[PDB]
């Protein structure tokens, strides 16, 4: 299964990684890679977006519609167990790099000091820039959406996302 063009075009340079267009109005990206000190994200202000943060998981729901030419897609709470998923990340070159991950547990991976709530996988490699790239599934017809690129092993072989639960 491989991701179409308008997929892809989902995926967003945003902060120091990327997010995601689940719909018109509602982008999500991983809490570490926001920017900071802003008054605004994609020419709204701050005011104008509800912002939910959740540890690792950030949404933003806009007041207007930043991406009319997207359908809404699912975004579930977490990536089902034992699933392969794929991870589509974006290189700054402009590089398509879909990663496919075996899912596993949602649970809390010590992380460089912290207890970070998130979903780890294991990649069937990720660098620091890929941060926020979206972990995606197809169900039938359509894709389905259900984290975002956190944190991966020094091997590289054991991925993290966050998770809206
Ligand atoms: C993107 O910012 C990034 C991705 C990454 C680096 C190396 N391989 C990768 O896939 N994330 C990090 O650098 C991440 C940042 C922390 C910040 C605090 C909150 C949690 C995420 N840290 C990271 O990957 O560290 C290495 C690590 C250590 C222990 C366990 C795991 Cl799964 C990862």
């Amino acid at each position: 299964h491989m991701a179409p063009p308008t997929l892809w075009s989902r995926v967003t340079k945003f902060g120091s990684g990327w997010g995601f267009w689940v719909s018109p109005t509602v982008f999500i990206t991983t809490t570490h890679v926001v920017p900071t000190g802003v008054k605004e994200f994609f020419g709204e202000p701050l005011s104008s977006i509800a912002i939910h943060q959740a540890g690792e998981f950030t949404q933003f729901r806009f007041s207007k519609k930043m991406r009319p030419d997207l359908t809404g897609m699912v975004l579930e709470e977490g990536c089902p167990e034992g699933t392969v998923c794929s991870v589509l990340i974006k290189r700054d070159s402009g590089e398509l790099l879909p990663l496919a991950v075996r899912m596993g547990a949602i649970a809390s991976m010590r992380i460089q000091g912290r207890l970070v709530h998130g979903q780890s996988g294991m990649l069937l490699g990720t660098i620091p820039g890929d941060c926020g790239a979206p972990y995606v599934h197809k169900r039938g017809n359509d894709w389905v959406v259900c984290g975002v690129h956190a944190a991966a092993t020094k091997s590289g072989n054991t991925v993290v996302c966050a998770v809206q639960a």
